[PDB]
DNA sequence: CTTCCGCTTGAC
DNA sequence: CTTCCGCTTGAC
DNA sequence: TTCCGCTTGAC
């Protein structure tokens, strides 16, 4: 007897706090949720199997009672948690302090339901201070912050369950829409877009090499055509001319001393960069250092549970004071008093007390690098460079500005008629920066004399805006707050799986049927897609867990509509319900499968009909009979949207 | 018959 | 052996 | 269906 249960969200925190509390504790891992919505109405057990709204498996005519079920791949963990419960006195419930491991907590009372003393309690790190502080000030259960996570729980759940349908009915099976999904495919049919109405405007300039390389400037009394000077559709934004291959290569005119007219001197400060996330790691990891994403999480894994880093998965990238002042502190000590800041650097970001820390060094006085490659080598070389590269970043993220200085110079030369002009931008590190620990001559008085080495007519044209890569993606759906960061490389797998999305190299390419389901949603449910459709529900969540508004009344309102209670957007409008009652009957489906792209030189209207067999391409001609007998090419997925030119749609018609 | 977002990957 | 291609990030 | 950077430089 005498002994306790502590359960924890990760199987790592369940490791590294077993080792610090020893016998008379047993603590384990949830290994997250081990509850679930059924996620098809043949999950539901045999009560629920005729009632209507088990296809959602909430009651929402019974004020959104929620069924939750014992996910199938945690089955064998809650059955270990239930056999370890009849051989101890007490069970802490230590989930993390968020809503989503107030729900696991929650949901390990419901599923275990056990009959000895249980005490919840919240910790940020296993250290032994911070874990004596977690145990003497437990708590209950809050019923406002699990009230949340169910809302929003139940939201997806309305949200996917009830707008995939009319996928089905309006475009074709098995299709699905989600809160993340649909936005996430969204910014990249917006980015597709962008670059199937892109027009180039190429260009020409001179950048010869009058160990000094400068460019063209300007011409007579014109400038030169530059990148940012054309549109998105080759047009010049309203005095410059472009020189193009024949006139550039006019003025190529054959050895000449050029002259100088400026070179001034300004000097700079660069920034160091903040420490380092679950994202912003395996980032730099795959780049200075070739690791894989889960080379380095498993890396990552083992250097947190030996005491050297801190947790890995962390969609936070500040720091604590005690990991700010050990940074602080062991800066100024190893290099110098003048290379740190005046006041110490806070790097904080959105989605503002975030339980989470960057990835940083532990203790709370670092060690360097050279302290643990003594006991970091031979297999654990691996282990070594990535930790190096941890506590570069920490360091080097306290340290004072790196400072230098730029030269703008300005050569001068003449060609005939036309006094010509040239420039070129250099720059030299002054100050000692940030990157000592990670991160000829070009000294010319003004008016001195330079003759032209080389000569070559610089081809430039202006590019279409690049397609999102795995990397941008999660940026662009960090800065407007959509997703998580374990489901970030979910959703990504998800949005290919039913062939939105298909990758070429790093680049993600969206389907036909992409477009298709961003049009539906976008001129039916827009509300639904909008890019801050997240955002105000996560604002309406706050008011849920501080207790300012209840959990059915926020669901009413969304799915039956409703005026009262925190105002919300699709509620105003009537709720979710009627928005899929009327779209289920009101969308021509015969129109939103089909996607216009141009007319040809008849002026006639050229589709991408999304089809039980994949794309095809299909366009309405008059035939031998002079009827509107119709001509059509499969499409298959070796050319993206952007690369169906007409002439390509001209060459399969012409197949 | 389809369909959602979210949560973790220890060693008994 | 004799076979081939999305340039993305982000300086200051 | 083997394997892949740097130089320009978005702002």
């Amino acid at each position: 007897s005498g002994r306790r249960l502590v359960i924890v969200e990760s199987p790592t925190k369940a490791r590294k706090l077993a080792s610090y509390l020893g016998s008379g504790y047993i603590v384990e891992s949830s290994r997250g949720h081990i509850r679930d919505l059924p996620r098809a109405a043949s999950d539901v057990p045999a009560k629920y199997k005729s009632q209507p709204w088990a296809r959602l498996g909430v009651n929402v005519d019974a004020d959104f009672e929620p069924l939750y079920i014992i996910s199938p791949e945690k089955r064998s963990t809650v059955s270990e948690l239930r056999g370890l419960l009849k051989d101890v006195d007490e069970l802490y419930l230590a989930t993390d302090g968020d809503r989503e491991g107030e729900a696991i907590a929650w949901h390990l009372l419901e599923t275990l339901k056990p009959r000895i003393p249980v005490k919840r309690m919240v910790f940020h790190e296993i250290t032994e201070p911070a874990i004596r502080a977690a145990a003497e000030h437990p708590r209950d259960l809050d019923i406002d912050l699990v009230d949340a996570q169910e809302t929003r729980r139940i939201l997806d759940r309305l949200y996917g369950y009830e707008v995939s349908p009319v996928l089905w009915k309006k475009v074709a099976p098995k299709l699905s829409a989600g809160r993340v999904q649909s936005v996430a495919t969204r910014i990249i049919v917006a980015r597709e877009r962008d670059r199937m109405a892109f027009r180039s405007a190429a260009y020409w300039d001179i950048l010869a090499k009058l160990t000094f390389s400068a460019r063209l400037t300007a011409v007579a009394g014109r400038r030169v055509a530059t990148g940012r000077d054309f549109d998105s559709l080759g047009t010049l934004r309203k005095e410059v001319i472009v020189l193009d291959e024949g006139s550039a290569t006019a003025l190529a005119a054959d050895g000449t001393q050029l002259t100088v007219a400026s070179a001034e001197e300004k000097p700079y400060a660069r920034r160091p960069y903040p420490p380092f996330m679950t994202s912003t790691l395996q980032q730099e990891a795959s780049r200075k250092l070739r690791f894989s994403a889960e080379r380095t999480m498993s890396i990552a894994q083992r250097l947190y549970e030996n005491g050297y880093i801190t947790y890995m998965r962390t969609d936070s990238t500040t720091l604590s004071e005690s990991a700010i002042n050990a940074a602080r502190t062991q800066a100024r000590q190893l290099y110098g008093d003048e290379y740190v800041a005046p006041a110490p650097r806070q790097y904080t970001r959105k989605v503002k007390q975030e339980a989470h820390e960057a990835i940083r060094p532990a203790g709370e006085t670092f060690a360097t690098p050279d302290a643990v490659r003594r006991e970091l080598d031979g297999p654990n070389i691996d282990d070594f460079r990535l930790y190096e590269l941890i506590w570069q970043r920490t360091v080097a993220s306290q340290m004072a500005d790196a400072r230098g200085m730029t030269l703008s110079l300005r050569i001068t030369g003449m060609s005939g008629h036309q006094e010509v002009v040239f420039s070129a931008t250099g720059r030299t590190l002054t100050f000692p920066g940030f990157l000592k620990a990670y991160v000829r001559l070009p000294h010319l008085t003004p008016g001195q004399r330079l003759d032209i080495v080389e000569l070559t007519p610089d081809g430039h044209a202006t590019n279409p805006p690049a397609r999102y890569t795995e990397a941008s993606l999660v940026k662009a759906l960090e800065e407007l707050g959509i997703g998580r960061p374990s489901t970030y490389s979910s959703i990504i797998k998800t949005i290919q799986d039913r062939g939105y999305v298909h990758k070429k190299g790093s680049a993600l390419v969206p389907s036909w049927v992409a477009f298709a389901v961003t049009g539906l949603l976008e001129q039916h449910f827009g509300r639904l897609v909008d890019y801050d459709f997240t955002a105000a529900m996560e604002d309406e969540l706050d008011e849920i867990a501080a207790g300012n508004e209840r959990r059915t009344n926020w669901l009413n309102n969304f799915y039956f509509g409703g005026d009262h209670g925190v105002p919300d957007s699709v509620a105003r409008s009537g709720g979710l319900k009627k928005l899929v009652g009327i779209n289920l009957e009101g969308i021509d489906a015969r129109e939103v499968n089909s996607i216009k792209l141009f007319d040809d030189t008849h002026g006639r209207p050229i589709y991408v009909r999304v089809g039980k067999n994949g794309p095809y391409l299909e366009r309405l001609v008059a035939g031998d009979t002079g009827e509107p007998t119709p001509q059509r090419a499969n499409l298959s997925d070796s050319i993206t949207p952007d690369e169906l030119t007409l002439q390509v749609a001209e060459e399969l018609f012409a197949t």
